[PDB]
């Protein structure tokens, strides 16, 4: 019998993270009959969503105390009690603060058990980096959470590189016909500079040769900005704005039905299930290479391209070529090029990276 906590800050209730977090615990939790596992969380206030824990035991640090000296100690001696409580076998850290609380509590409860670091977000964009040392091992979603971690002074030897789940599909969106334009989309949060830069995507598109149309599906603030933009460059006749959708491969299958390649020009992103949504579809991606995350998916000239962050000529070439056939990604093969990325597959070997460090 081996229980496995999975503790961090309070968030939200929805984002990818908890869809994570949830499938991996309900996945456990059958595994070996039943492995148990329950989470916990530092907490200032219950503004967390609790729809995601319907199914899923969690205790609760709360602690308001303005002087984070003082907070963290609570945080720290409730993380112990807990401990005392329920004696896990393994801690995993979703985030890099609680490698912190769960050393410090480990050794204030005086409890055996292995320190998991999991991040769902570059170390180098987020607070607390220097508290991934408190950990024992580590869980890297990307390639670029291992560097990240590696320059902390971590071995490489106590990193597994892990990446993030997603299910299999069923079906294959296929590329336009022959003598069609070239058909681009875009799904996220539209931001015009900052994280996503919409505007790269469009200067790279008003510059690239041939027929070409752009299907977006996302909002945001900066819709009109990035409107207005598209009507500055002579794009706007060749722009499809969905606004934001629920379902975006259900619009995708339903209304686009023929798709060339997925865009992403972000200046970074804590890990892009786009992308991964995509390829599952058998879309390819043209993604500028930020960390992290896009070069664990794109395998250049097999399902998609990575281009320089900045190198909006690059970007522009490898929309140019698959516009022509110059360059050709094979929709029926693409699903099988992100095999280890696929639910079933993705837990044997998140478990194994866990077991394996026992
Ligand atoms: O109109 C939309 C646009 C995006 N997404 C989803 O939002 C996620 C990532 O989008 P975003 O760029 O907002 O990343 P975040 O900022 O949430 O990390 C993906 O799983 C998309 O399928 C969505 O459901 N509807």
């Amino acid at each position: 019998a081996m229980k496995i906590a999975f503790i961090g800050e309070a968030v939200s209730g929805f984002g990818g993270m908890e869809t994570v977090i949830s499938n991996v615990i309900h996945t456990f939790e059958n595994s070996s009959p039943k492995i148990n596992c329950e989470m916990f969380f530092f907490c200032r206030n219950d503004k967390m969503d609790k729809a995601w824990l319907k199914e899923i035991k969690y205790a609760q640090s709360f602690s308001n105390i303005k002087l984070s000296f003082l907070r963290r100690a609570k945080h720290v001696y409730n993380f112990s009690q807990w401990l005392k409580e329920t004696s896990p076998d393994i801690v995993i850290c979703i985030d890099v603060i609680s490698c912190l609380y769960a050393n410090k509590a480990r050794k204030k409860s005086g409890k055996h058990f292995t320190i998991f670091s999991w991040p769902h977000f570059s170390l180098d964009h987020k607070k607390h980096a220097e508290c991934i040392t408190y950990a024992d091992y580590h869980l890297a979603i990307s390639s670029g959470i291992k560097e990240q971690i590696m320059a902390r002074g971590i071995s490489a030897q106590d990193i597994s590189v892990v990446y993030n789940p997603v299910s299999i599909k069923t079906v294959i969106v296929p590329p336009p016909e022959r003598d069609k334009p070239a058909v681009f989309l875009y799904v996220g949060r539209l931001k015009f500079e900052g994280q996503k830069r919409v505007k790269d995507l469009f200067d790279g598109l008003a510059r690239t040769t041939g027929e070409w149309q752009l299907h977006i599906i996302g909002d945001g603030s900066d819709f009109e900005k990035c409107q207005a933009y598209s009507r500055e460059l002579g794009i706007e006749q060749r722009v499809i704005w969905y606004g934001w959708q629920s379902a975006p491969w259900q619009v995708v299958q339903q209304k686009i039905k023929n798709v060339t390649a997925l865009l992403l020009t972000s200046a970074f992103e804590g890990f892009p299930m786009t992308l991964l949504e995509a390829m599952s579809y058998g879309i390819p991606c043209i993604s500028s290479d930020c960390m992290s995350g896009p070069r664990d998916m794109i395998k250049p000239g097999l399902n998609g391209e990575l281009y320089t962050p900045g190198a909006i000529d690059d970007f522009v070439g490898h929309l140019n070529r698959v516009i022509s056939g110059e360059v050709k990604y094979q929709h029926d093969i693409i699903p099988g090029t992100i095999e280890r990325f696929y639910d079933v597959l993705y837990f044997k070997n998140f478990n194994n990276a866990i077991f394996s460090k026992l």
